């Protein structure tokens, strides 16, 4: 079931049979998160889920691409992921387009882009470290000293919060290691997306669409508060179609709302079954 | 031309013929303004024009809906409006499916509802004539305007402003009187819900005329405040601002997307 990267989440039939769809994985996530949505899915839909690997967003996707190649040829590929799997489901369409492969769906699950873009700057790390402690001084009632800044803000995210955690570590606080490694797995994939750098896109895209984002994105990133109507992928994508589901990001994952995803998901998979013919 | 609130842009052919699509006009425009539009859907395609009528937003369409079955008969229905155009195009949509009519095609040229109800108490309507005053780059007695409508409010403000000693042409006037309450009956619109699928295409945003109009046009929701009245609904961004929607070259975007769904109605038939 688990084979490297890859979790076999329905199999394919030996021979023939539908079309997969390939899902990827959320930030501090595997990919049995997909499981309510292949409920609503036609049945025998083969589905396999991409879990996680280090790099930037492109890096990703070039450890992910010749995997696609080797499941599925030369396509039809559909391609689907919520939050930081919609990225990767993306960026894994570019890809693949490059390649000459025959991409047909590509579903994205409130994927949406901040509503300003997020500066990387020194002053920006600064200033998120600043937040962060703050939050961490309420929490922990505790006082935090003088950020060590200098060395932080030539970090990138993998170092500053190795940097945060060996000096929480030598603080005197002991985190259980399984606490530590999702935590940290979780900041860090999350923030990959923030440099992610998207490339036009020739096909059509769907934009299952919430409301807005939940308060865990927002404590994470305050820029999440607002969102914009296209989700920030209209100037990348002229053939996009945008499917409001209402609620808000966390929810969109999950039973009732992704019976409204599913029932749309289902009838572009019924046309792409038919038009195989 | 013309024949009494419809206007022919495109006469359909007497026998045959593909279906008409049937457009309803902005505040202080005429369907006209649907030609750039009518450019960008397929070749020989009929358009009819629904021009203004008195009436709340449901009066309106009791006058249009007996007049479309008057021109169409069964069905297939196309219904298509811009800003208050698009309001009253699902209304007419709403009317035509109480009478068992077939509707197949509602788009909503950005037709966005404000960010927030706009509340109907007398504290707005001294803050809204308040913020119209200071847009004067005279003076309001409240206790008056504050019981009246729309109407007798528009009325009561412009007689002040001529006993001020401003003269504007009485045609402005009147052209902007209409534009106005036209705009403003969309407030205390009764929206329905409706079972067929609506094509919702998406500017990123109001101009700036129409948030000084209502302020609370400044935000929108990714649903255009839809999603609660039509479950199957899609939308399709656009770009731009409000009034760049039903022009070129933004109009090309929305033709076509619109040209295919009506050319798979053509082949439905
Ligand atoms: C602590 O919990 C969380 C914290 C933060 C998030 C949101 C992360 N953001 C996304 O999912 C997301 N960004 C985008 C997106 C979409 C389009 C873009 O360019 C056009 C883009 O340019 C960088 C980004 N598409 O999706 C989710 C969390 O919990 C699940
Ligand atoms: C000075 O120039 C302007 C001033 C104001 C406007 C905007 C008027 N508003 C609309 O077009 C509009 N409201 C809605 C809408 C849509 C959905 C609704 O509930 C579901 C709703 O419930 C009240 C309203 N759909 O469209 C346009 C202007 O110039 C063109």
């Amino acid at each position: 079931q688990i084979d490297g990267f890859v979790r076999t989440l329905r199999a394919r039939p030996e021979a023939g049979g539908k079309v997969p769809v390939f899902v990827f994985h959320p930030a501090g996530g595997s990919t049995v998160v997909y499981e309510p949505l292949l409920g609503r899915l036609p049945a025998d839909t083969p589905m396999y889920g991409f879990e996680r690997v280090e790099g930037s967003i492109e890096e990703r996707a070039q450890q992910y691409v010749p995997k696609l190649i080797e499941m599925q040829g030369d396509g039809p590929y559909v391609l689907v992921g919520w939050s930081l799997g919609g990225v990767l489901a993306y960026a894994c369409a570019i890809g693949l387009r490059r390649l000459g492969k025959d991409v047909r769906f590509v579903g994205l699950i409130d994927a949406v882009r901040a509503g300003e873009e997020i500066p990387q700057t020194k002053e920006e790390i600064r200033k998120r470290w600043d937040r962060y402690a703050a939050f961490a001084e309420k929490t922990f009632n505790v006082t935090i000293p003088a950020i060590p800044y200098e060395q932080l803000e030539e970090l990138d995210d993998e170092g500053q919060v190795r940097f945060v955690l060996d000096a929480v570590s030598q603080s005197g606080v002991q985190i259980p290691a399984g606490i530590i490694e999702h935590q940290r797995t979780s900041y860090l994939d999350n923030r990959a997306i923030d440099t992610a750098q998207i490339q036009p896109y020739d096909g059509h895209v769907t934009l299952y669409m919430a409301d807005r984002y939940h308060d865990d994105a927002i404590m994470f990133e305050p820029r999440y508060a607002v969102r914009q109507p296209d989700g920030g992928w209209g100037e990348y994508v002229s053939d996009l179609e945008v499917v409001p589901i209402g609620g808000e990001h966390i929810q969109a994952i999950d039973e009732p709302i992704i019976a409204k995803v599913g029932e749309h998901m289902s009838r572009a998979l019924g046309q792409i079954e038919a038009d195989r013919t």
